[PDB]
């Protein structure tokens, strides 16, 4: 059925394929390459600095990880890219601040790539085309120029819903000072001042390592979740169910389900099963900050499993009622 007719720019289009001849060579962006290397070097140095950190520093890092995660999953992903539920201003203010902490480009840019990632999955119009391998879909696409198909096909996507949202456009306008404050400055000064953590530890652990972990956990949804796992809902696509990815990406590891039903607010068959994001949204709904949560019916899901499933769903039947 059509449970979300307000938006259809994330529906997979099997019609579009790569038929423009041999693909052009990759064009390296050395500025991004250098910065990405230095970031992971600093993050690695943070790991060996963890045992010398205070308890609050480690706890603050986890808190900042989880909050930033919600900014991507509950906000950039399920809310603004897919429109799977409606959030009121206080929650949207939280999510837009949380998203800014995560530093994965502004919401508008994030959703524009993501809608293209769903419509033209596994093609040259897919920003993280998994056909190019693990490395490209993981981080490689952030180091090279986008394929012309991304710009052309993606440019035909409707983004007017995000253009008309004042909060989204507000973040885009002031994204540079925002990301500097929320992703680098504040999470470094807070441990430095509040519980007397050293500046070195706060910089490499509470900022560099944390941000590095958020990135790679997110990137695993593009790489690992497109290569390893089962496909209980649709075997014809490359999206996979990955439990480990769900743990790291607070519930975004059920990727086979999600690509099959991009309009589901839980991004999974079961709501709270290894899905902290859905649990968060449901809590917000209890407070009256969120509503119009769209869940695919059991009948539709069960019928799709019969039609295009790989047969691995038999082991996950009747886990929960919801
Ligand atoms: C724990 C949390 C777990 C969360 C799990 C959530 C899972 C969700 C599902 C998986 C998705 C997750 C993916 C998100 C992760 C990636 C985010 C980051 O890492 S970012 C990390 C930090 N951020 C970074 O590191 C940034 C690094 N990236 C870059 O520097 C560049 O983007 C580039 C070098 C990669 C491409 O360079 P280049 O080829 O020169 O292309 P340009 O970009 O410069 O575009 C210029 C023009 O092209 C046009 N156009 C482009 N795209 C589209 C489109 N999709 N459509 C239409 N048009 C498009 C447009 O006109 C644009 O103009 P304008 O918008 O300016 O007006
Ligand atoms: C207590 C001692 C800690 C020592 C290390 C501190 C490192 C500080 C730096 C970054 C924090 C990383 C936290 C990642 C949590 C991911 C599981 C998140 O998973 C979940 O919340 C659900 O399982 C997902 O559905
Ligand atoms: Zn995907
Ligand atoms: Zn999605």
């Amino acid at each position: 059925e059509d449970i979300r007719p307000e938006m259809k720019e994330d529906i997979h289009d099997p019609t579009y394929q790569d038929e423009e001849g041999p693909p052009p060579k990759l064009e390296y962006v050395w500025r991004n390459i250098i910065l990405m290397v230095l970031l992971h070097l600093g993050g690695l140095y943070g790991i060996i600095l963890v045992p010398s950190c205070k308890l609050y520093t480690c706890l603050f890092g986890i808190f900042y990880y989880m909050t930033s995660a919600l900014g991507i999953t509950a906000g950039a992903h399920r809310l603004w890219s897919h429109r799977t539920y409606k959030a009121r201003l206080p929650l949207r203010i939280f999510l837009i601040i949380a998203n800014t902490m995560a530093f994965q480009n502004d919401v508008y840019e994030w959703a524009r790539d993501h809608r293209a990632h769903h419509k033209f999955s596994e093609t040259h119009a897919d920003p993280h085309n998994s056909r190019r391998g693990f490395f490209f879909s993981h981080v490689g696409w952030l180091l090279v120029r986008k394929h012309p198909a991304v710009k052309e096909k993606g440019g035909k996507l409707d983004m007017s819903d995000l253009k008309a949202e004042k909060l989204v456009m507000f973040q885009r306008r002031y994204y540079k000072p925002g990301l500097l404050l929320m992703c680098f400055i504040l999470p470094t000064l807070v441990p430095w001042y509040c519980w007397g953590e050293t500046f070195v530890n706060s910089l490499f652990v509470s900022t560099f390592l944390r941000y590095t972990l958020v990135l790679n956990a997110t990137w695993l949804v593009n790489s690992a979740a497109h290569l390893y796992g089962y496909r209980p809902y649709d075997k014809n696509i490359q999206s996979r169910e990955n439990i480990l990815v769900s743990l790291g990406a607070v519930g975004e590891g059920f990727h086979n389900y999600h690509h099959t039903f991009p309009f589901d607010y839980s991004a999974s068959e079961y709501r709270w099963h290894i899905n902290f994001t859905t649990f968060f949204i449901d809590c917000m709904a209890a407070l009256g900050l969120a509503y119009d949560r769209k869940k695919v019916s059991k009948a539709t899901v069960l019928a799709r499993i019969k039609r295009t499933g790989d047969g691995s769903h038999k082991s996950s039947e009747n886990l929960y009622f919801q």
